[PDB]
């Protein structure tokens, strides 16, 4: 669930507003995603992504058939650093750690403005 992965990445950087920033970026920041990442903020979003399939492939994922891009685990932030709370279970807690990596990931790398928006052709 994505109510919760935009609130991870306003948690460690604060003064963002990453539907906005965040989205549609480089080759991978937005659904979808090809080629070679533009850059590190990219390749962030390169992992992320490789998360989700990853965490489908799970045999919990499965049998809750659970929906990563419908995950509704629970976190909890504080002094800007994050924490997906023990009460997720053997799935929502892989996708608790997709969006946390990457949330911290993004808060980690520069951001060129110039692959803001790229064109599919890029990638």
């Amino acid at each position: 669930a994505l109510w919760q992965f935009n609130g991870m990445i306003k948690c460690k950087i604060p003064s963002s507003e990453p539907l906005l920033d965040f989205n549609n970026y480089g080759c991978y920041c937005g659904l979808g995603g090809s080629g070679t990442p533009v850059d590190d903020l990219d390749r962030c979003c390169q992992t992320h992504d490789n998360c989700y399939k990853q965490a489908k492939k799970l045999d919990s994922c499965k049998v809750l058939v659970d929906n990563p891009y419908t995950n509704n685990y629970s976190y909890s932030c504080s002094n800007n650093e994050i924490t997906c709370s023990s009460e997720n279970n053997a799935c929502e807690a892989f996708i608790c750690n997709c969006d946390r990596n990457a949330a911290i990931c993004f808060s980690k790398v520069p951001y060129n403005k110039e692959h803001k928006n790229l064109d599919k052709k890029n990638c």
